[PDB]
C-alpha cells in the first residue's frame, strides 16, 4: 500500500528587461521579412541576424546601428 501527489511547480521566467536608447525600446526581435534600416538604410534580411525594434515608433535597425541612433521617438496612440 502506498500513495503520492503529482505536485505543482512553477517558474517559467528566465529574464526580462528593455534597453532605452534615445527614447527607443529596442528588443531583440527576428524580422521574418526584409526591412530597410532607419539609420544605415540597409536591407535587414540577413539569415540569423538579430535586430532591434522599438516599442513606440517601432523602428527596425541593426544591432550595430543602435549607437548611430539620434532621431527622437514620436510615439503611437
Ligand atoms: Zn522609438
Ligand atoms: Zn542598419
Amino acid at each position: 500500500g502506498s500513495s503520492g501527489s503529482s505536485g505543482q511547480r512553477r517558474g517559467a521566467i528566465k529574464q526580462a528587461k528593455v534597453h532605452h536608447v534615445k527614447c527607443h525600446e529596442f528588443t531583440a526581435t527576428f524580422f521574418p521579412q526584409p526591412t530597410f534600416c532607419s539609420v544605415c538604410h540597409e536591407f535587414v534580411w540577413g539569415l540569423n541576424k538579430q535586430g532591434y525594434q522599438c516599442r513606440q515608433c517601432n523602428a527596425a535597425i541593426h544591432k550595430k546601428c543602435i549607437d548611430k541612433v539620434i532621431a527622437k521617438c514620436t510615439g503611437s496612440a
